[PDB]
């Protein structure tokens, strides 16, 4: 036996978060219409067990109109994304503004994501319905994105948001440079959450766990900074880990470090490729060495590890660290 | 092999936090001066790696008065406390109040407690220093407990307090019932950390984890209600869960199920006796259900799961799930 650098399920349960690298949709606007693209083994496609859209991730799905609704349930749950927003991207607000601070918000997002998706099964995304009130203000924009998460409103009042059906969400609480404090203060409960930005110079977010009640936002500032979008997060389950592998461009491109800050143990495996990134339906679609990490998936596994993904479960050389599920032993 | 219903340790490293019934000092201030009110084996009070007194738990030290300043630092960590503050005990703090909050409060202080205690392995409680202001303000009363964490003050201006030498902290933001919100912002960084109560009789409180800043507080309140005492978290470590034994009273007397509401996966192991509470040395001393659970301590184990711990690495009957470390497998 040996382990395996793989990411794979313990049972029929389990759930993909792809991207354009394992669209099974994405044949339908291409050019040559083969199978040649996917990172994955293409007899995949009519699980249903795989949500993927052509070049977007979880976060650019989050923040910004280019949008696809998410959708999934599993108890195992592995992610493929985090191409389509990276320091190749080089998204802005304002040209004295960076994107280091924007690489800090993916690293916060996905960290978010990790640590609720380790415990719940079930994630989609759900809208913020408000009045027709001002309804934009347009204080971001790069030319390749636009975001619409959070709203800028000039403030005059303290507006109301409701939150129900789900059991877990997960809103942004951004604002851009203050001595000020917005605040998503329950009305139900009690509890506050807030956050300032001090000096980060471009626009700067964090990511609260917010539970289904009645929120009001209060910041004594001329924008408060109120969110359209968020996660739901339903069916909590016993304490599984997420998985990842790691999505990054072409080295020729640019890459980030993101969705291995924001992986740690133990609610989340963290699964790389040693070599380097070498395409074959084009420069960024099909590596060999992410065809054998996503191969995992064709067959049940035993056990789970830090250092890899173990078959059978009679004996192993190296002992499993923070392993998860029927383990093998490496006592003689 | 069988799993087994101890707190152990895999290796020389490894430290617990006791009480009275681990406390080699308290035969100093008994009448019957033997070692027949220990829960754990008599061999252990040489080590240093048991820190115990004469009725203290964690949560009392950290209110209250009535004080120990817990030390310890290891990589394996069990608690063996949480019998000084229960229902038995009555406390509120104004005769319409209530006592049930208070073990709410008991449920969110250990939560905090072992979230933070699985990453980190060094644990002291430090003081919140300031300057010769109004000193205190008595708010709490209840003739057999009086604290101190945190102090009320009438508000007029921001205070300040500073945080450095350590790594992670634990503070309370506590509040009687308002419709005010009172803040911990950071100057620094920027980070704003609230709480408020609505409808919860006594005095509600939540245990934020604070990082190494300076801190102000502002809630527009008649009275700014501000911590004194404070944990302190230091040199963080890879992810090792903390165990837990049922601190409880005998059953004649009154208990709770706060360190099991507490106690919940990933980061928490918790031991409980099947049978009821029989001591040896008085009624509330010496049981020989938590004499066979704290006689793990004294030899070295290869897996500690869920269901129990395991002390060969060879095979077992049952899976560990749930497991940590070296550990068996169940596979013919
Ligand atoms: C998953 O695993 C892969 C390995 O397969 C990691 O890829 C490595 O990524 C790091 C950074 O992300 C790369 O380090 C950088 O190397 C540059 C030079 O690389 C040349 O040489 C290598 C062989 O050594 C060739 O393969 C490569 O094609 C290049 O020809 C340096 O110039 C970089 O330094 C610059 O950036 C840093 C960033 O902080 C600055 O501090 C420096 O001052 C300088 O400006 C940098 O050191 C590394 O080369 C990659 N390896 C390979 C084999 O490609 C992934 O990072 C990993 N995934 C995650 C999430 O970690
Ligand atoms: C660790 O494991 C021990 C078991 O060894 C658990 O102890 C049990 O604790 C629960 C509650 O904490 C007890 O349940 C209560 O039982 C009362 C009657 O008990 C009698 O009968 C048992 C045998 O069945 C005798 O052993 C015992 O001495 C008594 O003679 C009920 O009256 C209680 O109901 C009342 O309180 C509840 C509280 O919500 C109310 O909702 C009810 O309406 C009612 O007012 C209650 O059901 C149980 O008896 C204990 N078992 C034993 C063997 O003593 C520990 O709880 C566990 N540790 C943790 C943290 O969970
Ligand atoms: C992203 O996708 C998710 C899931 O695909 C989506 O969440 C779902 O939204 C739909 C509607 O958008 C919800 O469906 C409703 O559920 C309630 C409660 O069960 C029903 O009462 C509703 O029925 C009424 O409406 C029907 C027509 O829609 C009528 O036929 C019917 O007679 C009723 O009048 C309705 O079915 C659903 O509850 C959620 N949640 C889940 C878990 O499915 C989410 O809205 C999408 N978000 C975005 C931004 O696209
Ligand atoms: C609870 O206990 C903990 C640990 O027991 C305790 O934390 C420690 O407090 C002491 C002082 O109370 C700190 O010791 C200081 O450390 C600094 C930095 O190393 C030294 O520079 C200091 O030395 C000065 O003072 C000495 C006399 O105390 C002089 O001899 C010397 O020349 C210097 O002038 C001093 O040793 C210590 O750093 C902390 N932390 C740790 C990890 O030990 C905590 O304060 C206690 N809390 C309560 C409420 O009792
Ligand atoms: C990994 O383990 C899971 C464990 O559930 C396997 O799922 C199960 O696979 C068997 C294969 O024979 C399924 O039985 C078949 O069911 C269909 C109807 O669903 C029936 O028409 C067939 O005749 C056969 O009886 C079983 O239903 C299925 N369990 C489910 C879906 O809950 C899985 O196949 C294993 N392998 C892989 C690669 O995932
Ligand atoms: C559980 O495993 C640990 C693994 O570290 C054991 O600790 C080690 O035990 C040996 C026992 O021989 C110690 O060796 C002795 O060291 C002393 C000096 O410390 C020396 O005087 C003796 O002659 C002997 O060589 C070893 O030091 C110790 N490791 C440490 C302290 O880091 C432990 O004994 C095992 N058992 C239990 C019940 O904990
Ligand atoms: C290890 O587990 C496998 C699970 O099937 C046992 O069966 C062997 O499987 C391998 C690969 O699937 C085959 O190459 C062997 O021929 C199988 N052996 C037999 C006897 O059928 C295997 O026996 C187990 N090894 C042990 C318990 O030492
Ligand atoms: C299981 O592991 C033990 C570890 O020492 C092996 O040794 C046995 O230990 C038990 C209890 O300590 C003794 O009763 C046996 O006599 C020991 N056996 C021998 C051969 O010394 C044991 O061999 C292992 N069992 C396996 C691998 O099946
Ligand atoms: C911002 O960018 C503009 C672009 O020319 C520059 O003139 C200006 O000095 C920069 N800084 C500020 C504070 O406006
Ligand atoms: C705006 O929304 C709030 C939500 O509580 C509601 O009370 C108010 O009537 C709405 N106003 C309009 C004009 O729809
Ligand atoms: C915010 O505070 C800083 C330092 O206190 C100050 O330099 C700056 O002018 C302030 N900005 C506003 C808009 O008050
Ligand atoms: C509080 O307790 C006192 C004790 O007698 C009682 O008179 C009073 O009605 C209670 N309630 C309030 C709101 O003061
Ligand atoms: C009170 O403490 C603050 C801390 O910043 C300090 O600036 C101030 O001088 C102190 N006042 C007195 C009277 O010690
Ligand atoms: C707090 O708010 C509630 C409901 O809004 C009200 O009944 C109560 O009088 C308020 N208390 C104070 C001190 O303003």
């Amino acid at each position: 036996n040996e382990p395996l650098n793989v990411v794979s399920h313990l049972n029929h349960d389990w759930f993909l978060f792809g991207d354009s690298r394992s669209d099974c949709n994405h044949i339908n606007n291409l050019k040559i219409k083969n199978f040649d693209y996917l990172d994955i083994h293409p007899s995949l496609c009519n699980n249903g067990k795989i949500s993927s859209s052509a070049g977007d991730s979880i976060f650019k799905s989050f923040h910004f109109t280019r949008f696809y609704n998410y959708t999934g349930e599993g108890d195992q749950i592995i992610f493929y994304e985090g191409v389509n927003f990276n320091p190749y991207h080089r998204f802005k607000c304002f040209p004295n503004g960076s994107n280091d601070v924007w690489l800090l918000n993916k690293v916060r997002f996905y960290r978010a994501l990790y640590s609720n998706m380790a415990f719940f099964r079930y994630l989609t995304f759900v809208d913020i319905p408000y009045n027709v009130s001002l309804s934009k203000f347009n204080s971001c924009k790069s030319d390749i994105l636009s975001l619409n998460n959070p709203i800028f409103i000039n403030y005059s009042k303290e507006v109301y948001f409701t939150l129900l059906g789900c059991s877990l969400y997960l809103v942004p609480l951004c604002l851009f440079k203050s001595n000020f404090s917005q605040y998503y203060y329950n009305i139900d409960t009690g509890s506050v959450y807030g956050f300032s930005n001090v000096v980060y110079p471009d626009l700067d977010c964090i990511y609260i766990s917010l539970k289904p009640g009645s929120y009001k936002v209060s910041t004594t500032a001329p924008f408060l900074s109120l969110p359209t979008k968020a996660l739901c997060f339903d069916k909590s389950k016993q304490f599984v880990p997420v998985q990842v592998v790691d999505s990054r461009w072409n080295n020729e491109r640019a890459s980030d470090i993101s969705l291995s800050v924001a992986c740690q143990l133990p609610y989340c495996y963290f699964r790389n490729s040693s070599a380097n990134y070498v395409g074959k339906y084009d420069i960024n679609h099909g590596d060999s060495g992410f065809i054998s990490i996503l191969s995992g998936l064709l067959y049940n596994v035993s056990c789970i590890s830090y250092y890899g993904v173990f078959l059978y479960d009679n004996f192993t050389s190296i002992w499993p660290y923070y392993s998860f599920g029927r383990c093998p032993t490496s006592s003689i």
